């Protein structure tokens, strides 16, 4: 059955503005295919733990031999969820499908339709939704501009600030500090998304909310359980009650079905095998600061103060051109390109994790170092 | 850490208006713990899959054979070595030219609406359709038109009045287990030049040819523009699909919110469903079983004198308001009948029901029972049904 017009038009002009203008007739983020011997920065698996043997044999064991809401007895809930609260210092933990659904499902309970929400300009997308769908006010400020901030709630009230932690495309560390001190003075409550720092900073991988010994002045905190912890899930701690509700108000947690015991058994490993990876935490952060000072020293905005670095590689046409030179010479990033960008602030993300070596980082910089030199394309 | 009033006083009165009014404290759709002598009906494994040992198997095997870090957005994984046999297999299954996998049935109905919406675009549902469907629709702006429950007058006046649109159903309704009148719906789709979609999360593997679904049973397959399913309920996995007859799968991985940013299934949940997908395929026995007990129960109930509304493996008992319905259930339980309680958001405050799924497992001496249990409370318990 052909489209009707309404949906194949919008169609067409899709593939014909997103595919059909790059140079292989695919999406932007789709390159060449890597070899054995290149260099992929694309997972978020950042203490290299997808393949970790105890953590698959945990699994297999465990799933040899329905929605959420109806497990939400005492009996029903799973060890997994006070394991992570005792870890994060914070008082109660709730498991859900993904960090996208712990976002969603948290900004929906504690939302109200035109509830003031102070939202990092580059902040998780899901964050941004979440207030979108909860119907709150969004309140945008620019990145980590804590003026800008104070202007926007004494604007418009009191409200829920929110930030990442570590940010995802650009690898910039959220005030953390002085956003405490601005929900404070403003009574305000802090949303925290530690997707990005969560077993890769803090004491045994506790976070940076646990690093700054800030989780007591934070109501909430919420992570993507699929970068470090190398799982597809989400969790959401609070600081408060607001746990008890979220299972029977957030619509992910609602209509929508939740994660089996044995996955829950699963976490149980990678939390250990987390909390005694200081060695991988400390080689990994060495290596994103031997990149970051490289980078730099040549000449592109480097904005990074951690494993996620971000290429600003301006327009689609300037990225492609970009793209093709890293991945031709052995390195592989993520292109992040709108709509997690705007179209002319496209970045391509190195992705750094536990297992790249000394010899990796010197060649990606190299590989930069001849990039910027070569002239088919320019950086920001 | 103090939460603002605007959350404390939040959190405190829905406490107080949905917990505390229960005479356990707890939520209403929260009973008491069932014992191994109890019939079990709340589970959307129909097929009774889930404790299979070849699924299992094939799980762990895959599951032990290697690292892929591939802990990213399924954007990035979709050039053609990069998509998994499994999306081809279901395609061929179904009958559809495409289909595309995602992390839940939610997700694949709110991806492929803000796929194919604008904002101005007319989207005409049914009244009991799925949540993920309305969800989906009003994320993309659209300009939504409700019609009454598998009422093809009233959508044909709606289709009518606002233009060409996207009509959207269940095959199965989650809460009455009623069906849609799917072949009407086609050629209302082809007399208003409308696309159909049509989420087979209850029919898929349950109905049809081989489980194929319903639309496949009434060789409609290439009527229809989409088809969706939650993996969660037949297939007993945490994911869902995207058919298209048409070329918009390609499009969704890169429109979808859900499909950009949140993380997509390892590659060995992938092989998981592909030994699902052949169990389910030869599983003829287990769905004739199933199909003969719902028969039996909807006429065991009807002659009861209870609204009945269903017509397959889902049961809706309706009954009326919180209270009235925290009877019921209670009553139900007292005896060993579990019991799955629908109430708000996901039905109106006053017209919450008790849905009953049944499965493969069951057995001709349970039903009896279940009968039994629902005449004596008819009938002898005190409190009402519709």
């Amino acid at each position: 059955p052909q489209l009707p017009d309404f949906i194949q038009n919008k169609i067409d002009h899709y593939i014909e503005n997103y595919f059909d203008i790059n140079k292989n007739g695919k999406h932007l983020v789709l390159g060449k295919q890597a070899s054995p011997d290149d260099i992929i920065l694309q997972s978020n698996d950042y203490l290299a733990l997808a393949n970790h043997p105890l953590i698959k044999a945990r699994l297999a064991k465990s799933l040899l031999e329905m929605s959420a809401s109806f497990l939400q007895n005492d009996y029903d809930k799973p060890m997994i969820e006070k394991r992570l609260a005792k870890f994060t210092g914070f008082d109660e933990c709730l498991l859900s499908q993904s960090g996208w659904n712990a976002n969603v499902g948290l900004l929906q309970t504690i939302c109200q339709p035109n509830t003031n929400v102070y939202i990092d300009f580059f902040a998780h997308m899901s964050l941004w939704e979440g207030a979108r769908y909860a119907n709150a006010q969004a309140h945008p400020f620019m990145h980590n501009n804590c003026d800008h901030l104070r202007m926007l709630i004494q604007r418009h009230g009191p409200g829920i600030i929110v930030v990442d932690s570590i940010y995802s495309t650009l690898g910039t560390i959220a005030p953390l500090a002085e956003l405490v001190n601005i929900s404070k003075e403003f009574g305000c409550a802090l949303l925290v998304d530690e997707s990005h720092s969560l077993g890769t900073h803090g004491p045994n991988g506790a976070g940076l909310l646990a690093e700054l010994g800030l989780t007591r002045e934070v109501h909430f905190m919420t992570a993507s359980l699929a970068k470090t912890f190398a799982y597809r899930a989400g969790a959401i701690w609070c600081n408060n009650e607001v746990n008890r509700c979220v299972p029977f108000i957030s619509y992910p947690a609602i209509f929508s079905s939740t994660l089996l015991p044995y996955e829950a058994a699963g976490l149980e490993t990678t939390l250990e095998i987390i909390e005694s990876a200081d060695n991988r935490r400390q080689h990994l952060d060495r290596m994103a600061r031997k990149l970051r000072i490289g980078l730099s020293q040549l000449g592109l905005t480097i904005r990074s103060e951690s494993q996620i670095i971000g290429l600003e590689t301006g327009d689609e046409r300037n990225t492609e051109k970009v793209r093709d030179y890293l991945e031709s010479n052995g390195v592989f990033g993520s292109v992040f390109c709108r709509p997690a960008t705007s179209k002319n602030k496209n970045i391509i993300r190195l992705s750094l994790n536990s297992d790249v070596n000394d010899e990796q980082i010197a060649k990606i910089i190299e590989v930069c170092s001849d990039a910027v030199n070569y002239g088919d394309f320019y950086f920001r």
